[PDB]
């Protein structure tokens, strides 16, 4: 939320990640899997990551960035 205020709707889950498709379908998954850098392997991470978001949600359903200023 850059220009967005605390008026947003709780259509995202607190403690769970928001997995949505390009059609608008909504899903929530356990926050056990963190949305971090690419897991291409161990040791050195690449200068250009092939995945800015791990996509723990089945391909087609992309993780949405949930930024809230209040409950």
């Amino acid at each position: 939320s850059d220009v967005n205020e605390c008026l947003t709707i709780p259509e995202a889950c607190k403690g769970e990640m928001k997995c949505i498709n390009h059609y608008g379908g909504y899903l929530c998954l356990p926050r056990s899997a963190a949305v971090i850098n690419d897991l291409h392997g161990e040791g050195p991470p690449p200068p250009v990551p092939p995945a800015q978001h791990p996509n723990p949600c089945p391909p087609g359903y992309e993780p949405d960035d949930q930024d809230s200023c209040v409950d």
